[PDB]
């Protein structure tokens, strides 16, 4: 039967797909990765699939890897699915034009996501879906969370019946990442509907060797194309088949569809034409609208492909005299949309009456689409008509853009309740909303629905949740704009985010914050928020959630508080039910440790109802004083594009303000200064011994060492403290170590590894320090760089070096970013970088945050994202355009030389040839041509002076995760390191695929938890490094910085420095780990992961081979026994121990036997005296040969594919025997 | 100066191509294979193209390593092109919206042939160049092996002008394998042709240390939409 | 009942035994990434590579698998770097059997090798 | 289960075009070449020959374990475990947690006793 | 009387192009399609074509 349920579209459809199938191949990727963590979840809870069986489930390498295995589990006959989008979509086209081509009944469940273009996206819209509309699968399209299940089901059953794969899609994020009370149905019943003979059928026509065929043949013109038409009979079939399936499936819920659905004016005039979840916001505008007389109507797309024109014109109204067609994508160059063209052809084909159509382009990622842009477009047909207009935008350079008035009117239902929470990430508001969202779900008759937008931050974000309760259905898929009660759950936004933004007169607004007495709230309340809530009458409640936390003993989680007033205040429901179900969940939830934690919030509960009180303010706020505007000195760039960004104000930038072509300039992280770390490190200069290793170790360079003479601090704050420099080439130097506290993120590495045992560095609350240190770091900011003093690449040395990677969004304490900071530290200035997707490309380059930057002379890393996939082959390209243009560069120096060209520039000419490929060298000869040839502009000389960003060597570096590397693009990064070519590879290892959610990796160890590997995985840790080291020309080498800051620089200059490919892997500690300690204890593990044998340390130098010396060096020890302590103190090893006792015993058993094993393997490679010969090149020379010219025999085949231009000599084709045969037989027959 | 040959579509293009081109990155597939291999066996010969150079051509592991390898080259100021065809154009797609999106000058030179679906076929129509219509990609069809030679010049010279990459098309076999007797132009005239200052522009705006950007960001709901309109004035 | 559900699926009684089969351009070059994902599995699969050392079917282009000096398209002077280690790459992960044969030198060893990875 | 290098391999690899043409057309590259097979396949061999000695090998479980039960690695742990983006966010998360921004736990700890009150 | 509309730029599409190469005699048009799009109302050049005469709406 039936049951009430509320979840999003994702698990409304996962509910669906595990039912239904046998086997799933996954790959994750965003906004799709919950359904194929679900059904892992499921299989392994004991959830049977409707034969009875649980779900078969395996990940594979990337989505083509996916869709290969999807097709051979059909082609076995066996009921598949997957998950997927974007990106991963257009990897599964090949083997669908194959899935379908076979006439397999598979399905795909796919959240429709963006496209990267001149930008990724992990958002909502058509373009992947669309990608794909030409591959034979059937398209089937859900615009809500109640749709996804039923249109899962209906899609599973038609593929079973039509022998068509299908394509099931909604949304990404506005349908995949809602929450909503809807209806499931049981798995009897979905088993119920199965068509018996159907399936029958295609486990007996499947591959099998007791009755076997051959699928996949390779055909000749003369019978490939009869082959590909002789499916038609099945396509003619299946939209029947979805009709049928969606009646049947109504049979049993109630709720009917067809191919094409029509909700509206019967008469009405204007008709608008679209998919997804924008149908549901067109219709809730419609009955709105509609009531007030307009003629308008809605065709809601159900069926995409095949395209029925007689189910379309079966809703389209006779009295329909323009009609504008919405396509959720863009086809640059095309004449128009899928969908419109589409229609524009079913009018044409049916050849009477012509209604004028027009084209619209709407929500590209996530987009809203709300009410008002509704309204814009049915005001388009009536007035101007634009046609191929885009909404949403303002398009001030090419004007396609439709004006949007958002003083439309609400058309939520009568009755409807909008809520809006403003939190900090990990503060609890979302679980709190997501309960709060069950609990009136399961004992009202309200519906609900919940959507949560988050932020690019990591760590400190913002999160700012939309919830509506209502008696009637809720269609609004657009934020709340309109809200009756608005909570702010951090004070600190109060004054930087339009907080009251659209609040309904008379509704409520509370906050959290101290500030209890009149005085206080008139001091920190800004003034435009008094206005707005005196002007509107609103309820304004105060609660220092924080004091009554730590009074009831929460020791100040105000989770619990902010609860209480959303239940008490948000007039969802009477307050006796509304507390009184609040204390039961208290109750059912918790309870996990005796009755005292559970007493600790029913109390907050009770105390949090009594101190809820109407703060009321005087009349003199409706006109408190505007404020002035302490604002800083920042770029014009930063003032107008990132902070307009920063603050929610995105929406408002028009496409002006863009470049065509997705990029950004380098440093904007420079002026965010978002100040959100709790606790800040503070320096004892009574204890430093001036080493530079906390600055060395910052995730995020918040700690600036200052080397100053003298005459540099004579301005300086009075207690800008600073030590007389130690050491011998540091004489008349003072030194400081500065700390960044608004920078900071106050994870604790610097504190916890700052050497003296009466630390220099001490933790302490920021408020306690950015007063004195705001102004002392805006100083130090302004003191020379001193990198002339020291070696750059010795440990004190390059933190006297500009760092060209800062402020990243990456999390507090993340294992990544301090080595990719050293790395700027060393080569920042003349690299490129290719960075693979993931973390690294996340806080990398989270627009409008980009924390790459120049040095003083404007020289940076030249930073690029391809794609997921093709991070090693996209540096490859970069090292080939190197390759080319200096070739040419060099060609011309030659050619200069041999000219009447001035002595002192054939000299530096000269000097650069010789050093061209050298960093010092070329920089030094480089550096005098472009002072020698400044101004030439004719000839050679003009040539060459034109190219001066090329005079000096570049580095090459490719950046990304361990499944970058181990897994998705292992196939490419292998064959580049192959290539024998100067590129440099560093992989920072998580052992996990961390950005996405934690999913396992062929880098996860043994035993260790991740999603996919749920009950510790059960394979080792692929070895990726003695994988490359048997090319015996790749420089490989393993780093961990917290147990050698000296090795991990040893091994940037030697690997930087090979002159062919270089691999680098570093031990990179994730929050995704679960570090017991708290990440601030990152380079403690880190050095404990080496000690105790789990990541030892090497170098497999091929230069030293080349001269007689042993390639492989070891640099770490033996393990030292504390593996079981080091497992123990991750949550990714200890969850397993506390639920799974037994096998997590045995697991970190064989950890401890496979890096016993490793270990005595690498010390015998150390001791080896077997090694090949290294020769970075030798040889060439102009004129190539075929492998044909000359053999005695055929050296091709008589196939059209080796034909070629020369080929069609006669040959010997060994059809008359061997060259002795031939002879003897000769012999034998004389005559 | 113009001259006289016969030859069929795939050299009569590749012809053309090596002038233009300073870099390429390629994997084999019938029926394109014969242009990366006539490219590679002339560059091993010293041939040179319109920079006085020989061209840099490397083989990859497959067709996306060859896509990522040219959006590279491409991101890094060098004119690159690259040949291919069926399942081998489908792995280039995700590269495609990408060589479009960041608006560069790459050619693309296919021999439209058929995808793999009931069964595989080596021979020709354009099942594949329209699975990559929504790339983003210009599209140039040339319908006989005489057009094969022009149009592919008129690719890369609108490429470079323009910023938007083009796919030049000719089908597999009937126009690639077909020989005719045709004219070709000389290096020198193609490039007379090229505009000089749009070539500049494009190595200027390129990736490099001297003077770096950041390329491929990741983007919320609040600007992308406008991020991908943008570009309309280039189109 | 049950006993007409295991009548109609008799085409699964016997254990199969499931193959996977290409070239060397396949398993060094482009197929690799997913000839080592499946390998690492640990399931029970078979793959077997006829290793020509070179793109055969296509025209005779250089792979992975090509040896140094060898000449093929794109290796028009003679291969530059050596073949790939294909064999090596995946015995490290310890669960994998590996072998190599050559017909002409053994045909017994061929046959043990057969018996012994399937 | 092969012997080692017999010394036939110039032969071998003058036996066939694709070494043979180079042979003619780049003698001294193609014997460099040719010399610079006969090593690597030397050295090859010696290590599969040490190979074959070692007693240094890993063990080997066939499986057999898991059985019914998951557990998400987010399970219990002290530190908040996923970050404040979309990507991360699943149906059960958006529970309060540590989110390294206060330091160590000792760090945390020992600021207590050090302010108190 | 009979005639051929050949297509050298198929992306972008421009209609104003493609219009200056119809004759106006012309009463009767077909668009050849050298593919499959299983399901599509049409292949692709044909529906490019049906776009550009409902736009002219003439
Ligand atoms: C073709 C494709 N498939 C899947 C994905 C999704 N994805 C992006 S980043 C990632 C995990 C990265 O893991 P790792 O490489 O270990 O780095 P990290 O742990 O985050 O530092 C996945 C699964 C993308 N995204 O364009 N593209
Ligand atoms: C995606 C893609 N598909 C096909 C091809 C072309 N191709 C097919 S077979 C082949 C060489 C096979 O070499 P090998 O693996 O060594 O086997 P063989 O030598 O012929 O036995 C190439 C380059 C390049 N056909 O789907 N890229
Ligand atoms: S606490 Fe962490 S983020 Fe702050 S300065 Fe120290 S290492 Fe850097
Ligand atoms: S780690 Fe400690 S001793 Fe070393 S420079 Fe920093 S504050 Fe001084
Ligand atoms: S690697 Fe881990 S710690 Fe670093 S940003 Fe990613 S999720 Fe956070
Ligand atoms: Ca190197
Ligand atoms: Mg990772
Ligand atoms: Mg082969």
């Amino acid at each position: 039967g039936k049951k009430m349920m509320t979840t999003d579209g994702n698990t409304a459809t996962a509910h669906v797909a595990y039912a239904m199938s046998e086997v799933a191949a996954i790959y994750p990727i965003t906004p799709s990765s919950t359904m194929g963590e679900e059904a892992d979840d499921w299989a392994a809870q004991g959830r049977k699939n409707i034969f009875g069986q649980t779900l078969t489930i395996r990940e594979m390498q990337s989505e083509a890897g996916a869709a290969g295995a999807v097709h051979g589990a059909l082609a076995a006959g066996a009921l598949t699915t997957t998950f997927t989008a974007s990106q991963g979509l257009l990897l599964m086209i090949p083997n669908m034009y194959k899935i379908s081509g076979e006439l397999l009944p598979g399905v795909f469940h796919v959240t429709a996501r963006a496209i990267a273009a001149h930008a990724l996206s992990i958002f909502g819209d058509h373009q992947d879906i669309y990608a794909a509309r030409q591959t034979g699968f059937a398209m089937l399209a859900s615009s809500s969370v109640q749709e996804a299940h039923d249109m899962a089901l209906v899609a599973h059953l038609a593929a079973i019946e039509s022998n068509v794969p299908f394509m099931h899609f909604f949304d990404g994020f506005r349908t995949s990442h809602e929450i909503q009370k809807i209806e499931v149905l049981d798995y009897a019943d979905m088993a119920s509907l199965v068509n018996q003979k159907a399936l029958a059928e295609f486990r007996a026509k499947s591959m099998n060797p007791e009755h076997p065929h051959v699928r996949g043949t390779a055909q000749n013109p003369d019978i490939y194309f009869q082959g590909r038409e002789a499916a038609n009979p099945y396509y003619l079939k299946v939209p029947g088949i979805v009709a049928e399936y969606m009646q049947k499936v109504a049979s049993l819920t109630g709720r009917s569809y067809k191919l094409f659905d029509y909700v509206g004016a019967p008469d009405a005039e204007r008709v608008i034409v679209s998919m997804g979840s924008s149908c549901e916001t067109i219709e809730e505008v419609i009955n709105h609208l509609a009531a007030k007389g307009e003629k308008i109507g809605l065709i809601k797309v159900r069926l995409y492909r095949p395209f029925v024109s007689e189910a379309f014109f079966a809703a389209l109204p006779a009295s329909a005299k323009v009609i504008t067609v919405l396509d959720r994508t863009k086809e640059p160059g095309a004449p128009g949309d899928p969908l419109y063209l589409d229609v524009c052809s079913a009018f044409v084909e049916r050849g009477e009456a012509m209604p004028k159509i027009l084209a619209g382009r709407y929500g590209l990622g996530s987009k809203e689409f709300s009410p008002a842009m509704v309204k814009s477009v049915y005001d388009n047909m009536s007035g101007a008509k634009k046609n191929h207009f885009t909404v949403g935008i303002e398009d001030d350079v090419t004007g396609t853009s439709l004006p949007v008035d958002n003083a439309f009117a609400d058309t939520t239902p009568k009755g409807t309740i909008q809520c809006q929470f403003w939190g900090l990430g990990a503060d609890g508001t979302v679980g709190a909303n997501k309960q709060a969202i069950k609990i009136i779900g399961d004992n009202t008759d309200l519906f609900a629905q919940g959507y949560f937008s988050y932020d690019s931050k990591k760590s400190g974000g913002i999160t700012i949740s939309h919830l509506r309760f209502g008696e009637k259905p809720i269609q609004s898929t657009y934020l709340v704009n309109r809200a009756d009660y608005v909570a702010c759950h951090n004070p600190a936004y109060v004054g930087i985010y339009d907080i009251l933004e659209g609040i309904k007169d008379g509704g409520t607004f509370v906050l959290n914050s101290p500030w209890s007495s009149l005085e206080d709230m008139d001091k920190h309340l800004p003034s435009g928020i008094k206005r707005t809530i005196a002007n509107k009458k609103l309820k304004f409640y105060n609660i220092d959630a924080v004091k009554i936390a730590t009074d009831v003993g929460l020791g100040g989680r105000i989770n619990m508080i902010m609860q209480t007033a959303f239940f008490k205040l948000a007039g969802v429901l009477p307050f006796e039910k509304a507390v009184d179900l609040l204390k039961k969940s208290i109750h059912k939830a918790y309870g996990k440790k005796g009755e005292k934690i559970v007493k600790m919030n029913t109390d907050a509960v009770d105390q949090a109802v009594t101190s809820l009180q109407e703060f009321k303010y005087p009349d003199s706020w409706k006109d408190a004083p505007a404020e002035t505007k302490a604002e800083p000195m920042t770029n014009e760039f930063f003032k107008n594009v990132v902070k307009p960004i920063l603050t929610q104000q995105g929406d408002k930038l028009p496409v002006s303000a863009f470049e065509a072509d997705g990029r950004f300039p380098l440093g904007t992280s420079q002026f965010e200064k978002r100040g959100v770390a709790i606790n800040v490190p503070q320096w004892v200069p009574e204890n430093c011994i001036q080493c530079n290793q906390c600055a060395f170790v910052c995730p995020h360079s918040a700690i600036l060492p200052v080397l100053a003479k003298e005459e540099e601090l004579v301005g300086a704050p009075a207690n800008f403290t600073a030590l007389e420099a130690k050491g011998k080439e540091l004489k008349g130097y003072k030194f400081r170590i500065q700390i960044n506290t608004l920078d900071c993120m106050g994870c604790g590495n610097c504190a916890d590894i700052c050497p003296p045992k009466e630390k220099a560095l001490v933790m302490q609350p920021l408020d306690t320090q950015r007063d004195a240190q705001v102004p002392n770091l805006e100083y130090a900011a302004r003191i020379p760089v001193k990198s002339e003093v020291l070696p750059r690449d010795s440990l004190k040395g390059s933190q006297f070096q500009e760092p060209l990677m800062e402020f990243s969004g990456a999390c507090s304490g993340c294992g990544e970013t301090p080595y990719v900071r050293v790395i700027t530290q060393l080569f920042g200035e003349r690299m490129f970088i290719a960075n693979a997707t993931g973390c690294s490309s996340i806080w990398g380059a989270s627009a409008p945050s980009m924390p790459y930057k120049t040095n003083r002379l404007g020289q940076g890393p030249a930073w690029g994202n391809s794609l997921f996939e093709d991070a090693a082959e996209y540096g490859f390209g970069m090292n080939m355009s190197m390759f080319a243009r200096r070739t040419h560069l060099a060609d011309l120096a030659a050619k200069a030389l041999e000219s009447d060209a001035s002595g002192d520039v054939k000299e530096a000419l000269q000097g650069w040839l010789a050093g061209k490929n050298d960093p010092i060298k070329s920089k030094e000869y480089g550096d005098k041509l472009k002072k020698l040839l400044a101004g030439q502009k004719d000839g050679l000389l003009g040539q060459i002076a034109a190219m001066s960003d090329l005079y000096t060597k570049k580095s090459v570096w490719i950046f990304g995760g361990d499944g970058w590397a181990y897994d998705i693009g292992y196939g490419g990064l292998d064959h580049v390191l192959a290539s024998g070519e100067d590129v440099n590879v560093f992989v920072m290892d998580t052992e996990v695929y961390s950005n996405t959610g934690g999913q396992s990796s062929k880098a996860t160890p043994t035993g260790a938890v991740a999603k996919f590997a749920a009950a510790g995985k059960r394979t080792g840790k692929k070895d990726l490094a003695r994988m490359v080291m048997t090319y015996g020309y790749v420089y490989v080498a393993t780093v961990s910085m917290g147990y050698s800051k000296q090795q991990f620089l040893k091994v940037l200059k030697e690997a930087e420095s090979f002159p062919g490919p270089s691999l680098v892997i570093a031990y990179a500690t994730c929050i995704n780990q679960g570090l017991r300690k708290g990440m601030g204890k990152s380079q403690d593990v880190m050095n404990t992961a080496v000690k105790s044998g789990y990541w030892p340390l090497f170098r497999y130098d091929p230069r030293l081979a080349a001269q007689g010396k042993n390639p492989f060096q070891l640099d770490s020890k033996a393990p030292d026994g504390s593996v079981e302590e080091f497992l123990m103190a991750q949550n990714r090893f200890a969850v397993l121990d506390r639920s799974f006792p037994e096998d997590a015993k045995r697991l970190r058993a064989q950890v401890a036997h496979e890096l016993d094993v490793r270990f005595k393997e690498l010390e015998h490679m150390a001791a080896t005296n077997i090694f090949e010969s290294f020769a970075p090149a030798g040889g060439k020379a102009d004129g190539s040969v075929d492998f044909g010219e000359g053999a005695e025999f055929c050296t091709r085949d008589d196939t059209p594919m080796m034909a070629r231009p020369d080929s069609g000599e006669a040959c010997d084709q060994n059809r008359a025997g061997t060259s002795e045969q031939q002879g003897d037989l000769s012999k034998r027959t004389k005559k």
